């Protein structure tokens, strides 16, 4: 439709409704194309996705009024660049098609830039010099990465911080899309009016998306072949044997194969 899909949100008198309705805005989008036949729902495959299908646009603003746009692939639900005025800047690709693909976003722009760095946590902590569990998250921290991306375009935002504002958005949009814990996890952050950095059962969970969504839809009957493990709010560990404790914490998935 030329443009692709485009969910609005504001930290500026942001409440708990107004981020959940942004958050089911974002998933809706995400899953036009999803496989919805299971239990949890499959984000589409990216092989013979057609490229008009790919992204969707997160348009963020904040009390000073200054926007910027994410552009998220619906195959992963993740952060693949942004817009800031003018300019445009990109997460370095992985492969030839994925670079073809984002040739597709943001076409009106004069200025456009691929960093050298992937948007992986791993890379984005080392950037930011700061490990997740000590960046805080709240809609404080998203009003400030919001500022911060923005004057990145005008030379006023140092890369460190630009890493650290997209630990935080990735966070608090991708991974509160993905699963619904975290999106309670945001919720209470927004309503007691606190920023706070995410406990391990956050992390872990993030770091786990990928495998979740391998061993669910490898599962037999909704039992997993070999038990998954995932952290508690104090660090303990703990395992998971089938999905049923599963749907109500993940609610996409990436599009994963199945056994013969
Ligand atoms: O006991 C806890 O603190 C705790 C246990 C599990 C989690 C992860 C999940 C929450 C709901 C289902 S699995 C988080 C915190």
């Amino acid at each position: 439709p030329k443009q692709y899909p485009i969910i609005n949100f504001t930290t500026a008198g942001a409440t708990v409704q107004s981020y959940t309705n942004f958050i089911r805005a974002v998933r809706g989008r995400l899953t036009t194309g999803a496989d919805v036949r299971h239990e949890i729902p499959v984000l589409p495959n990216r092989v013979g996705l057609p490229i008009n299908q790919r992204f969707i646009l997160v348009e963020l603003s904040n009390h000073a009024e200054l926007s910027v746009t994410l552009a998220l692939d619906v195959t992963n639900a993740y952060v693949v660049g942004y817009r800031a005025g003018n300019s445009a800047y990109f997460f370095h690709p992985d492969n030839q098609e994925d670079a073809e693909a984002i040739t597709h976003l943001f076409t009106d722009v004069q200025n456009r830039y691929t960093f050298a760095f992937g948007g992986n946590y791993d890379r984005l902590e080392q950037l930011a010099g700061n490990l997740r569990e000590n960046i805080e998250l709240g809609n404080g921290p998203l009003e400030e990465a919001i500022s911060a991306l923005y004057y990145y375009s005008t030379g006023g935002t140092q890369l460190p911080t630009l890493a650290r504002s997209f630990i935080i958005c990735i966070q608090m949009i991708s991974e509160a899309a993905r699963f619904q814990y975290i999106e309670g996890e945001m919720r209470t952050r927004i309503r007691y009016n606190r920023r706070s950095a995410p406990d391990p059962s956050v992390i872990t969970l993030e770091n786990s998306w990928g495998r979740l969504s391998t061993a669910i839809q490898e599962s037999n009957q909704g039992a997993f072949a070999s038990p998954i493990q995932l952290q508690r709010r104090n660090g303990s560990k703990f395992s998971v044997y089938d999905v049923s404790i599963l749907i109500p914490i993940i609610a996409l998935m990436v599009y994963r194969c199945a056994p013969p």
